[PDB]
């Protein structure tokens, strides 16, 4: 008769109309989802709200699971609620899905036992829905698991009884894992929202998820929010200008939650006829300001409220029963006031539990609890439980303590904290940083950035400049604007950093990092700067090249690996080399600095006051055409001693040019990396001439060329020369055969200066090695690796090699293949 799908869609449209879907909205007004501001979705590459489950570019495999992630306050849940409404209205996924079932993790227990009855609880008011009909058809339904990280209590991802069969009742934790791992209702779709930190215990369940990151407001969107929030444009302009003038707060308003907190504060000031003050710079300052205005007009119950929040964190409770409020002395008075001021909610949607408007407020109050004037009241215990799911990670609780524990405090809430306690905690927090900063290990504890966020909140140079002494090496990954302002602050207030690595992510090729580079240029301790493996396109390299010319720069080693630089950037690099007398080592490997780029780069290299000693030009798409300019540099540059030009097309007609100039006995070249240039035996006579005449050359790396036995013979004529000082000769797969063993054998006993001979993956022969074993015993000068790796031998040969190792300890290691 009548369909159910129409009734369910009607229910969803009627229910999902508000942003909060809760009371206490300053007079219990309706927020209206029409107020929703679109958030950008970036695939972990912009994507739409639809097409999330579609097959991708290759293999055409469908996507069952989509995972959305983002920071607290971004609006993961609002997006999920928007999807429910757009679907019910028939504009989103109107074809492929018959039902969307919204699961609110905050309301899901991991203690109780239940069947998959949430297909009933999430349905319209009718207590007996057709669960055994169309609702039971897999692939036509999508579950929305909103707030995975909000699940209260321990969550065990490794279980036996996965519990198939939706009609079977089992533990809430088992049931959630069963849906995520697709054991229950196979082929059903699933959308999960989570904080990035909580992925630690989710990655083991997802198997093959599609990851999407949720972004905050752009400048254009931030402005609209204020104008949509403040119905009077005259007041909207005032509010916008007050915030726009504060660069730090404007940046913070990136997160929807922050701009909301600020807007409410200003709205209250407007109504009361106040000056509309707003001077907050830190996260703590914003939250304190809000509560200061909210609770001052209450504060008499601050202790009880803080104890409630503290208990909720330690005993894993978000939803409070009236009995839990009464037990803290919070009843029939301030609770109503908290609802009126939109600090606390009643969850009036057919329920009688209370909650805080946001987890950051609950954690904020828990942070104050420890400092006021009952599970612990011990900071040590709190910090020891930081890296734990079971306590909610406590990221904001600790972060807020850093902000709250200060000396520059004023009236309203901030003055109700104990001084002696603040002093005791400040010492413990500093020790906490010292240990975590030193313990630079892979873990879920602070990862060299969260510590900066903590120090940022602690706006005190006396504390920050001291805490930063434990960060001699800074390795950070920056994806947003807040990351840059926080890292800039901490790096600037640091006098003991020796090296820095900046992993720029999907925000450079712009001015975004200009402020950070400016700070680095004034450091007197930074020696090594690593900017490899990120999109430092030419525009970014220009900014850096200008930065590196500062008189106080002091950077000696600069690594610019796979940055995707082109030949145009070599103009700016040349300018730096010609004036920067500090830079010693420069790595340009894997860029696209073709022959033209070298022609320009060589201008700086040949310039007076250029002190560069080690230059890497590996895999730079070079050909023999550039050998003339590189050769000129070797001839005239007395400072360049290490040159690596392998993995290029500098064939035999090219190496000959480098050799002709390197042959000159006044050339200071010590190490030459002609690794994979495609050299052939015809050029070995050029290498021979260099080895014979150039007494400075000590290391030659030829692995990857094709020399054969003829090449070895020619090299040996040079290597056996009395003036040859080569110490290390590397000969990996050079297409060698056993016919060259007589000449290699000669080197082993005739050479006086060779120390290492790394024969690698080639058909050297077992008989060849046996020859070496016998001659190596005759007072050989070889002390280092003899190679013979990546090849296989028979039993007797391997025994001989093992014997050689024991009979003549002077040889570091033989390196048998097995
Ligand atoms: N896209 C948006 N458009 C308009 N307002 C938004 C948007 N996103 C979030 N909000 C603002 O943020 C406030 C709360 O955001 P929200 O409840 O989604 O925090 P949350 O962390 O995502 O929730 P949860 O605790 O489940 O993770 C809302 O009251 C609203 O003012
Ligand atoms: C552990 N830590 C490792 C390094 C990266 C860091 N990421 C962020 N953390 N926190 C917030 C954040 C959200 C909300 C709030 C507010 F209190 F206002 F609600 C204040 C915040 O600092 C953010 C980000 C990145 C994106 C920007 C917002 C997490």
């Amino acid at each position: 008769k009548k369909d159910y799908r129409k009734k369910y869609r009607k229910y969803v449209r009627s229910r999902f109309q508000c942003i909060e879907d809760r009371n206490a909205r300053l007079g219990e007004s309706v927020s209206l989802n029409k107020r929703y501001t679109r958030l950008r979705l970036i695939k972990e590459s912009p994507i739409k709200m639809e097409l999330l489950f579609d097959p991708d570019d290759e293999h055409s495999e469908p996507v069952h699971t989509v995972v959305f992630q983002g920071a607290a306050g971004i609006g993961k849940t609002i997006l999920a609620r928007k999807m429910m409404l757009d679907w019910a209205s028939g504009t989103l996924y109107q074809d492929r899905f018959d039902y969307l079932f919204y699961i609110h993790c905050r309301e899901v227990s991991l203690v109780t036992q239940r069947s998959l009855g949430d297909l009933i609880m999430s349905c319209c008011p009718d207590p007996n829905p057709p669960i055994h009909k169309i609702v039971r058809k897999p692939s036509r339904i999508l579950f929305l698991m909103d707030g995975f990280d909000e699940l209260q209590g321990a969550f065990d991802e490794h279980i036996g009884p996965l519990c198939t069969d939706w009609q079977k009742a089992e533990r809430g934790d088992i049931l959630l894992s069963s849906l995520i791992r697709k054991k229950l209702l196979p082929e059903a779709s699933l959308l999960i929202t989570t904080r990035p930190v909580a992925l630690e215990k989710l990655q083991h369940l997802l198997d093959h998820p599609r990851h999407v990151e949720i972004l905050g407001f752009s400048e254009a969107k931030r402005k609209e929010y204020f104008f949509k929030y403040f119905s009077d444009e005259a007041q909207a302009r005032a509010a916008f200008s007050l915030i726009q003038e504060n660069e730090v707060l404007f940046t913070m308003c990136f997160i929807p939650l922050v701009c909301w907190i600020v807007c409410t504060g200003l709205k209250q000031q407007m109504e009361s006829g106040k000056s509309l003050a707003q001077t907050s710079k830190t996260t703590t300052a914003v939250y304190v300001f809000f509560l200061s205005s909210l609770l001052q007009p209450l504060c008499a119950h601050l202790w009880g409220l803080c104890s409630l929040a503290a208990d909720g964190i330690w005993n894993q409770k978000i939803l409070f029963e009236e009995s839990d409020l009464r037990n803290h002395g919070l009843q029939k008075a301030d609770v109503s006031a908290f609802l009126r001021m939109n600090l606390f909610q009643k969850e009036v949607d057919c329920e009688k539990f209370y909650s805080f408007i946001h987890m950051t407020f609950q954690e904020f109050f828990a942070a104050m609890y420890y400092l006021l004037e009952l599970p612990s009241r011990d900071v040590t215990v709190l910090l020891e439980n930081y890296g734990k799911f079971e306590k909610g990670y406590l990221i904001f609780v600790v972060r807020f303590l850093f902000g709250l524990v200060n000396q520059e405090r004023t009236s309203y809430l901030e003055k109700k904290l104990s001084c002696k306690i603040s002093q005791q905690i400040r010492l413990e927090l500093l020790k906490w940083i010292e240990v975590k900063a030193k313990a630079k290990k892979l873990q879920i504890q602070p990862s060299q950035l969260e510590l900066f966020y903590c120090l940022y909140e602690m706006q005190e140079e006396d504390f920050v400049q001291r805490a930063m002494d434990y960060f001699p090496k800074i390795e950070i990954n920056l994806s947003t604007r807040m990351d840059h302002m926080v890292s800039s602050f901490c790096i600037e207030n640091c006098h003991r950093v020796e090296s820095l690595s900046l992993g720029f992510l999907h925000n450079l090729t712009s001015s975004f990092c200009r402020g950070l580079f400016s700070v680095l240029s004034t450091s007197q301790s930074l020696t090594e700067l690593d900017l490899s493996d990120n999109s430092l396109g030419d525009p970014g390299m220009r900014v850096l090249c200008e930065t590196l010319q500062h008189p106080g720069c002091n950077i000696r080693r600069l690594w610019l690996g796979r940055c995707g630089l082109s030949h145009e950037c070599c103009f700016d690099i040349s300018l730096v080399l010609s004036s920067n007398q500090k830079l010693v080592e420069l790595d340009l490997s894997d860029n696209a600095l073709g022959d033209f780029g070298i022609r320009l780069l060589c201008v700086g290299l040949k310039h007076l006051l250029c002190n560069l000693k080690k230059l890497w030009l590996v895999s730079c798409c070079l050909t023999s055409a550039c050998c003339q300019d590189l050769a000129s540099v070797l001839s005239t540059s007395h400072s360049l001693t290490r040159l690596y030009v392998g993995e290029n097309a500098l064939g035999d007609s090219g190496v000959a040019i480098l050799c002709e100039k390197a042959k000159n006995p006044q050339c200071n070249l010590q190490k030459l990396g002609l690794v994979n240039s495609g050299l052939t035996s015809v050029c070995c006579s050029a290498l021979s001439s260099v080895l014979s005449t150039n007494q400075n050359l000590t290391h030659l790396y030829l692995r990857g060329n094709t020399l054969g036995d003829k090449g070895i013979k020619l090299l040996c004529e040079g290597l056996l020369h009395p003036d040859c000082k080569l110490q290390v000769l590397e000969l990996d797969n050079c297409n060698l055969t056993s016919h060259c063993c007589w000449d290699l054998s000669t080197l082993l006993t005739s050479s006086q200066s060779l120390r290492k001979l790394s024969l690698g993956n080639n058909d050297l022969g077992d008989l060849g090695v046996m020859m070496f074993c016998e001659v190596l015993k005759q007072q050989s000068c070889l002390l280092q690796n003899l190679g013979l790796s990546e090849m296989y031998f028979n039993y007797e040969t391997k025994s001989a090699l093992e014997t050689l190792q024991e009979e003549k300890p002077e040889l570091t290691v033989v390196f048998e293949p097995s």
